[PDB]
């Protein structure tokens, strides 16, 4: 099932077109995209690349958290936010009263505080907002059959806030046959880069969602909006392109948890995740 | 016997030639130098300066783990090859997709892999390549007349694939009257950082091989192809030079350990180690 993003990969190689971009980069993109990767026995961790589980895994629980601050994760060992949250990029976009790492109202702020007033990254939002994600587990568990159960990060009123809009805007979570389905809309996905971290992020998200409401996990719709292979990842991608893939690894909960905020990186285990050689792939900010 | 260290630096002071080098900091060379170390009842951890025997015994343990990702050693306080592993250093060798502290197959993986292909630092090449160092202690177990008791690193074809190719790059081990000696052959030595460091680790690996092959250390031979000091290390030399040297200290063993594999940091006590104060002498590289 990993030959979806292989063949997402090689339409935009062979289909898609030339655009520029916000960064001095360049890209090639594709508008429209979907693919389709089972959850059921597998975890959707590609094996063309070794993709960072460890910040993977980091950065989901702090977004559950709901923290916007970049020192936060840093100090967990996962460094991918530090250059949003850095001085040189945020007062290049008017951002000069921020102290360090703040990413303005992000992920974390809009998935447990929708609307609430955002004043900085150390303030306390405790009952203020819209929690997204508690909605979500309750409502699955209360009318499974409701074809409302939205988590969207896409906010208007705190978009220049921000000081990267969010990119996976919205997803939508589904349940037939206690078998917990979700699709995310992410609106600008980076090929080579991003994807591939993104993918199992909502894949480990459904897990631990499907472990709360005593679920199984089904399927992960990825849907793109703006899917882009940036030009200086042609190269390390077509190394990726003749690797063949290998089996999904698998993800095992190592114990049961009651609630969305009682996770640990402990209880998480990856089983049998053997990936070809990472490919460090330069970001474009 | 760690007068002949300093004859072998009083000779390149006096002798050496001046010439450039890789890292352009000039050095003073002698090529060709040869001197015996006795490790009967005695270890070669130089006393006119202090070594850094944490970094001895972490690195060699990481040696014979197989390990190649520095971060791994750095993680254990020792952070001697964190500059070769740097992502500035990375990208001047072309190594662009490479993790941070990947230094490529070197030293651990030529001794436990020898031949295999190397795919990153956190890739299992269990069962892959020749195993050069349970091959000599078997050898050394069963036939130790044998003339061909050699472990090498020097890998050609795997070369280009190195942050930094081996400078101990080929040791041979002899055994007679129930003496197992050891000759290491380095092909260029930092005479100011590296030699004492290198003296020490190759004298420390003896005296683990005997110690589970049954044997008593005899003699390490220190072979040196470029002996160099480098231009900044010639003030901090010749105030050592003016030291006076201690007795050697002893090595024991605390426990019997059976398999090589099986040694522990734990299970080594340096006794009677009472060095000069520290000459911090800057790395070129
Ligand atoms: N052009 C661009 N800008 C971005 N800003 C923030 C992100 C999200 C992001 C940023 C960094 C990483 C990252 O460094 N990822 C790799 C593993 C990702 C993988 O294997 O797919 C790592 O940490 O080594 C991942 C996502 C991101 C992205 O994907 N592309
Ligand atoms: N020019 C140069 N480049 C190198 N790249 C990798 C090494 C191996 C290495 C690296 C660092 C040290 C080091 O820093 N050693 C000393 C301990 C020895 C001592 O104190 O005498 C320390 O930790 O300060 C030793 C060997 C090394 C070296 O010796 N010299
Ligand atoms: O989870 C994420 C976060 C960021 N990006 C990439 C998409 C873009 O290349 C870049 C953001 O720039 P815009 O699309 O906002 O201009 O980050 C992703 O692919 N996934
Ligand atoms: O165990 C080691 C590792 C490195 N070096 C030093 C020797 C050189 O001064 C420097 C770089 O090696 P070259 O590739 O320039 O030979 O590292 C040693 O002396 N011993």
């Amino acid at each position: 099932s990993e030959l979806q993003y292989l063949g997402q990969i090689q339409h935009i190689l062979r289909c898609g077109v030339r655009k520029d971009d916000r960064t001095g980069t360049g890209t090639l993109s594709v508008f429209g995209m979907q693919a389709r990767y089972s959850l059921r026995d597998e975890f959707p961790l590609l094996t063309t690349k070794r993709v960072f589980w460890k910040g993977v895994l980091e950065e989901l629980l702090w977004f559950i958290k709901g923290s916007t601050n970049a020192k936060e994760l840093s100090s967990k060992g996962v460094k991918i936010w530090d250059a949003n949250g850095s001085r040189d990029f945020l007062d290049s976009l008017g951002f000069s009263t921020r102290e360090e790492g703040d990413l303005g109202p992000v992920y974390g702020f809009q998935w447990r505080h929708f609307g609430a007033e955002y004043r900085d990254m150390e303030s306390d939002y405790s009952g203020q907002g819209v929690d997204q994600l508690q909605r979500v587990i309750d409502t699955i568990k209360t009318n499974p059959d409701d074809r409302r159960i939205i988590m969207c990060a896409w906010n208007p009123r705190d978009l220049p806030l921000m000081a990267l809009p969010p990119c996976h805007a919205l997803c939508q979570f589904y349940v037939v046959n206690s078998e917990l389905s979700c699709q995310l809309y992410q609106r600008s996905g980076d090929m080579g880069l991003g994807v591939p971290f993104n993918i199992a992020s909502y894949a480990l998200l459904t897990y631990m969602i499907a472990h709360i409401t005593g679920l199984k996990p089904g399927d992960f719709i990825h849907t793109l909006g703006d899917a882009h292979i940036y030009l200086n990842h042609i190269e390390p991608l077509k190394i990726q392109l003749q690797r063949e893939p290998r089996p999904f690894p698998k993800l095992r909960i190592l114990r049961k948890v009651e609630k969305i905020d009682d996770f640990k990186a402990e209880d998480f285990q990856i089983e049998g995740y053997n990936p070809h050689p990472t490919i460090k792939m330069e970001m474009a900010v």
